[PDB]
């Protein structure tokens, strides 16, 4: 049952909220329809489509204009073992997707840390994950996606085909060369839903830096870390490290070896609800603390499961994003693997800030890939959590010039304040992107928010 309705929408940031017309259909035929409008007009303030609103700037939003929620397209067409392929619609997630493919013995080849994202959203950032340096981005594993364009035709694009410049304009491309309608990925064989994990405890950002720089990461497809963004030097970016690679079958103990691609139900309790007082004693922040939490934290050879592995977080509860009345400003980066002094540079530059970071990501990405607005490149990825309080804003515009300077990009799926200017420095390949979105969209049919503020429009 289709409805149009003039709706608030924020990213998940819940920043800079605009209104739009969103029309939410499970019809394919309508979605066709409402661009053709938009297109006839043609343009106006244009349309963009919205997956589950993951993304925490403003790219999935137009106001003033249409939005289409394409969630109510979640048809998993096919999944087929021998061939590896699925052809699922844009609006499936990876939640779902993942639960469809484990009984084929067929794992999900890009996940993102959470799993309420859509396909169409995955395709539209280039999503990455613990697994980038391995793997790449989810645009490596697209075998094919069906476009729909603002002449109202649905184009077959393949990465290698005649319409592979759209393609890998389409990858990365926050919406702005259509509506991605549906997509056939290429999936990762497993025997198992397990993980086998090491994982390291570092003192120092030094050593965090050591450890992914002496070979070791060759050893691990998935590999992420949490460091420390508050500590003073030396304490200052050290990390619990997990790596690991998907387990085999025999490698699970024997209790779990008869359903080894299960996926056990998250549990009720988590640690907030168990010690409401916190995990502080009077042992935490002295030598036995540090002591504890460097023993704990290093292991070899440990089976888990999705969430102990890769969202170690979810235990934490509410407790992760609390407190803060006027919300928190994502941030995430990378620095080219060679620039490394400069990499030390910007986390010292945000330790002495005085902004307070307790959520940090790090990972060493991999190979970047074709698409010219794809945010990964090889290097250090960083994620940092800033509480929104006095002069943040003046201080993330200056670690966007120390980023850019050093090489370095933001990513768009987390951005909703960087400049037109920043931005198309830190995208060298922008002009060309832009090209062909001209080239697909000369009315700029597909239009948001973003696109407007960061002049892809
Ligand atoms: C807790 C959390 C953890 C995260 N971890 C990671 C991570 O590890 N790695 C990572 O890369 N990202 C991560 N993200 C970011 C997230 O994966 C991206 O923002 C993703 O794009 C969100 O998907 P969505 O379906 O919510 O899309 P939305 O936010 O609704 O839309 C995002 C973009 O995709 C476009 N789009 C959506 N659907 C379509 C379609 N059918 N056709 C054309 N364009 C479309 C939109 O127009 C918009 O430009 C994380 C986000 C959160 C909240
Ligand atoms: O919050 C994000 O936006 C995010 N971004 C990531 C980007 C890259 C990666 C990486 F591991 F791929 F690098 C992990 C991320 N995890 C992320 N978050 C995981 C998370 C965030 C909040 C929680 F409460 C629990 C888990």
């Amino acid at each position: 049952g289709a409805t149009t309705t003039a709706t608030r929408l924020t990213g998940w940031g819940r920043t800079a909220p605009s209104v739009a017309n969103v029309l939410r259909t499970p019809d394919a035929e309508m979605i066709v329809k409402a661009v053709a409008r938009v297109a006839e007009s043609g343009g106006g303030r244009g349309a963009i489509a919205r997956g589950l609103g993951r993304s925490y700037g403003d790219n999935a939003q137009n106001g003033g204009g249409l939005v289409i929620d394409m969630t109510p397209l979640n048809t998993i067409h096919s999944i087929d073992a021998d061939t590896k392929l699925v052809d699922i619609d844009a609006g499936v997630n990876l939640d779902q997707l993942m639960k469809a493919a484990l009984p084929f013995g067929l794992w999900v080849p890009v996940l993102p840390g959470t799993r309420q994202v859509t396909v169409g959203g995955a395709i539209a950032c280039d999503i990455h994950g613990k697994n980038h340096h391995s793997a790449g981005s989810f645009g490596n594993h697209v075998r094919s996606m069906d476009l729909l364009t603002a002449d109202g035709e649905i184009r077959h694009l393949t990465p290698t085909g005649e319409d592979a410049e759209l393609f890998w304009a389409t990858v990365g491309g926050n919406g702005l060369t259509g509506i991605i309608m549906r997509a056939t990925i290429e999936m990762t064989p497993t025997s198992t839903a397990y993980f086998i994990a090491d994982g390291d405890v570092t003192a120092s950002l030094d050593e965090t830096i050591a450890l992914h720089s002496d070979g070791s990461e060759a050893r691990y497809t998935y590999s992420s870390a949490w460091f420390d963004a508050i500590s003073a030097p030396p304490k200052l970016g050290r990390a619990a490290v997990s790596r690991g690679r998907l387990a085999t079958v025999e490698q699970l103990p024997a209790k779990l070896r008869s359903e080894p691609l299960k996926f056990d139900a998250p549990q009720l309790l988590t640690l907030p609800d168990v010690f409401p007082n916190g995990l502080a004693n009077k042992y935490t922040f002295g030598p036995i603390g540090e002591l504890w939490y460097r023993k704990s934290g290093t292991y070899r050879g440990k089976v888990q499961n999705l969430t102990q592995f890769y969202h170690p977080l979810d235990m934490f509860g509410e407790w992760n994003r609390a407190y803060g009345p006027a919300g928190f400003l994502q941030y995430q980066f990378v620095i080219p693997t060679e620039a490394v002094d400069e990499f030390k540079k910007i986390i010292g530059v945000i330790q002495a800030s005085g902004h307070y970071s307790f959520l940090n990501v790090f990972k060493l990405f991999g190979p970047r890939n074709q698409a010219p607005l794809s945010f990964p490149i090889p290097g250090w990825n960083i994620c940092v959590d800033f509480p929104i309080k006095d002069g943040l804003g003046k201080f993330v515009s200056e670690l966007d010039r120390r980023v850019l300077e050093f090489g370095g990009r933001l990513y768009t799926a987390k951005d909703s304040r960087t400049t037109a200017e920043t931005f198309h420095a830190m995208y060298p390949r922008v002009d060309e992107w832009i090209s062909v979105r001209r080239k697909v969209d000369p009315l700029r049919v597909f239009a948001s928010d973003m696109a407007r503020r960061l002049e892809l429009l």
